[PDB]
């Protein structure tokens, strides 16, 4: 389908607002 593009934006914003979930389950 030919629409926008946003998703890429939501994908890689919510990489890297998951690297630090890592640091918050092992403390």
């Amino acid at each position: 389908k030919k629409g926008f593009p946003f998703s890429i934006f939501l994908l890689a914003l919510l990489s890297c607002i998951t690297v630090p979930v890592s640091a918050a389950q092992v403390k």
